[PDB]
């Protein structure tokens, strides 16, 4: 590799691991789009497995990435809508407050103060409509933005409704094999568990549990190389050669709405470029705040830090990508640490390379 990006990367990572006592973590980094990979420690404490580039972690709300994408082949599949209503794929939702809740709303968190877990207790078909029926918005819809997987999650169960596929099927078929992403997975397969990392939260290893809608929202595994090629065919869409899936990626880093710095895609989320670290990490406490609607969405901006965050209760990712520098990074880690970290990590690596 570069010297230069092994440096950074090397210099950067490494207080970072010892900080936050990270016991494994795997790292790439793309440069005029070519990746580097980088890994340390375990990816199984007791039975001492290293992390390698083969090392399977827990997504968490990185998965919404994808969930966006999907839904953007979609709708350049001519199967949905953004600004169709919400009852158009599910007539059962018959509830008055779910009059003027497009798809849009659900794909960008606005409609209206869905709340942030779907409660442990849906499980069914049924619980799940009972649920959406029997929630009350505090905001009317495109109003106020709040983080939800309740509202993502539901437009990825409803985005592919009228493909007949499940979510998982119309993730493998449309998004993951196209992309090569063959070690990318909503459910970790047996042949796999072998590379499938322990998650340590207070020093027990622990992976996600089942819930409603977690496929959809935060289910989906992978791979430093898998994901380094994700954040590739995010950076240069026009190289892919399915025509709904380039331009699925497209509309996922179109800007809908906008708060303070930050402008809402489907599930990818930017700001512009050249963007202080501060800014990026002015969006711990979860935060109920007005959006201002973008009329019409901008077409992805090339000078844009597009990136997403996520964690479960045992692990912690970033991504982060720019778009006209031909940079990106990602950060996989099998304990979940403070956001604030991984982006001053991130940042503090692109900045010395672009
Ligand atoms: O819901 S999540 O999508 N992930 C998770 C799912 C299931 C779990 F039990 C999790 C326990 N701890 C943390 C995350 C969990 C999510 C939520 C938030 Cl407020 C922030 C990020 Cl970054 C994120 O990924």
């Amino acid at each position: 590799a570069p010297q230069q990006i092994n440096d950074i990367v090397h210099r950067t990572i490494t207080p970072l691991i010892e900080q936050q006592k990270i016991p494994g973590m795997a790292v790439a980094v793309i440069y005029q789009g070519k990746p580097y990979y980088f890994t340390w420690g375990y990816a199984d404490i007791a039975k001492k497995q290293p992390v390698t580039q083969q090392t399977l972690f827990e997504l968490g709300s990185v998965s919404k990435t994808f969930t966006g994408v999907l839904g953007g082949d979609a709708i350049a599949r001519g199967e949905i809508k953004l600004s169709d209503p919400t009852t158009k794929y599910w007539p059962e939702l018959t509830a008055k407050q779910w009059n003027g809740i497009t798809l849009l709303h659900l794909a960008t968190y606005t409609a209206g103060g869905l709340p942030l877990q779907v409660p442990d207790e849906v499980k069914s078909s049924s619980d799940l409509l009972r649920f959406y029926q029997n929630w009350q918005p505090a905001w009317a819809p495109g109003t106020q933005r709040l983080y939800a997987n309740s509202s993502i999650g539901l437009f990825g169960a409803l985005a592919v409704k009228p493909s007949g596929l499940s979510f998982e099927q119309a993730m493998q078929t449309r998004v993951f094999q196209p992309l090569k992403l063959n070690h990318t997975w909503i459910n970790v397969p047996p042949a796999e568990e072998k590379n499938y990392a322990w998650g340590y939260r207070e020093g027990k290893a622990v992976h996600v549990s089942p819930g409603a809608l977690d496929a959809e929202a935060y289910g989906v595994k992978s791979t430093i190389e898998d994901m380094a090629r994700w954040v590739q065919s995010n950076l240069k869409p026009l190289d892919i050669n399915e025509k709904t899936l380039q331009q699925g990626i497209q509309l996922a880093q179109s800007r809908y709405w906008q708060t303070g710095d930050m402008y809402q895609g489907l599930g990818w989320e930017m700001l512009d470029w050249p963007v202080n670290p501060d800014s990026i990490i002015n969006g711990i406490a979860l935060a109920a705040r007005p959006v201002k609607a973008i009329t019409p969405p901008t077409p992805a901006v090339r000078a844009s830090w597009v990136h997403k965050t996520g964690a479960t209760g045992g692990f912690g990712s970033y991504v982060a990508f720019i778009p006209e520098k031909e940079l990106g990074i990602v950060m996989l880690a099998n304990k979940n640490y403070p956001n604030p970290a991984r982006v001053d990590a991130a940042w503090q690596i692109l900045n010395a390379l672009q």
